[PDB]
């Protein structure tokens, strides 16, 4: 193969591959460390889609981090 | 390539392709008419990580549905 990583595997903000991924109430995906200085800095709401807030879930990865299990066997690279 | 469909595009119970998909507080994949029988029945819990729901969240779908449309596109057919 030797082709471009899909963009799913990266993160916007991160434009790499990503380490932690984790994902969000607003069911955004967003890096461990990124998600760590949104709430360090006390943001209450959603940029990416510009909502706010007003619960939390405990949704951390699931389907993701399967699908990308499987694209890294494929490609035979160990995953981050 | 693509001789089988991803398990995790499929239902983990059903095991078959899903039109309406969402996910749980725990980040657990289910069919929308599963969750409204499991809801009928009185059941707030999640029984694959064997933990209650105290709230709710915003999570039909993200980037599962991205990586199920380049499923689709790489085979040339349409979403289920």
């Amino acid at each position: 193969g030797a082709m471009i990583i899909p963009d799913e595997f990266r993160c916007p903000i991160s434009l790499e591959l990503m380490q932690d991924p984790v994902i969000v109430s607003s069911g955004q995906t967003y890096e461990r460390s990124c998600i760590q200085k949104w709430l360090d800095s006390g943001h209450k709401t959603c940029p990416k889609t510009q909502q706010p807030l007003s619960h939390t879930s405990l949704t951390p990865n699931f389907v993701l981090k399967s699908l990308i299990s499987q694209w890294c066997e494929a490609n035979g690279i160990e995953l981050p």
